């Protein structure tokens, strides 16, 4: 095995251990895609964004070792994204969040920057950790209802072992 293969095998191994350890947290929820989240706060909003709604958020992104690769909080002002403009783990999570929700997201590499990595700071095969707060959705949000979301999340917890 070449060095690159051995290095990426290592990256995949420790990344998978990280994902497993975070999914085993009692308040963590694992979704079928592989996305894991913990609720930091439950918002009072009643609608999740649609795939093309503009979401105002505060976030901090960290690698498995805690290194911060990007943070709107450090910039002192929120950032606005649509779900269809962001990595797959965020696209999925945002459509399951309502205004005021604050989540810790644990994103496996295949729902993040994948085999190439990104930004110079995220190497190949990196899981990512985000603390994300959904502050507002432009014009209220045209996605799932709070009740639709909660059923998905309830049912997701039920079928964890499946
Ligand atoms: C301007 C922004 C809309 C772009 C967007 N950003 C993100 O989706 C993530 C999550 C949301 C917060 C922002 N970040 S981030 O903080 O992780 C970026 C980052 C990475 C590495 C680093 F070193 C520093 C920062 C992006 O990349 N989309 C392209 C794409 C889509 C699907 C698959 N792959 C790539
Ligand atoms: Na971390
Ligand atoms: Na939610
Ligand atoms: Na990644
Ligand atoms: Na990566």
């Amino acid at each position: 095995a070449s060095h690159e293969e051995r290095m990426n095998n290592y990256r995949k191994r420790v990344g998978r251990l990280f994902m497993e350890q975070k999914a085993a947290q009692p308040d963590a929820v694992k979704l079928p895609s592989g996305l894991v989240f913990q609720r930091i706060a439950r918002g009072s909003g009643k609608r999740a964004p649609a795939i093309d709604d503009k979401c105002e958020v505060h976030y901090t992104g960290r690698l498995r070792d805690g290194t911060v690769f990007d943070s709107s909080r450090e910039r002192g002002k929120p950032t606005t994204f649509r779900p269809n403009e962001v990595i797959k783990g965020w696209t999925e999570a945002l459509q399951l969040m309502r205004e005021g929700d604050r989540w810790r997201l644990f994103i496996p590499y295949d729902l993040a920057y994948g085999v190439t990595g990104g930004g110079g700071m995220i190497p190949p095969y990196s899981p990512l950790e985000f603390d994300v707060e959904l502050i507002s959705i432009k014009d209220g949000g045209k996605g799932r209802t709070a009740e639709e979301v909660d059923e998905i999340l309830r049912k997701a917890e039920e079928d964890r072992e499946d």
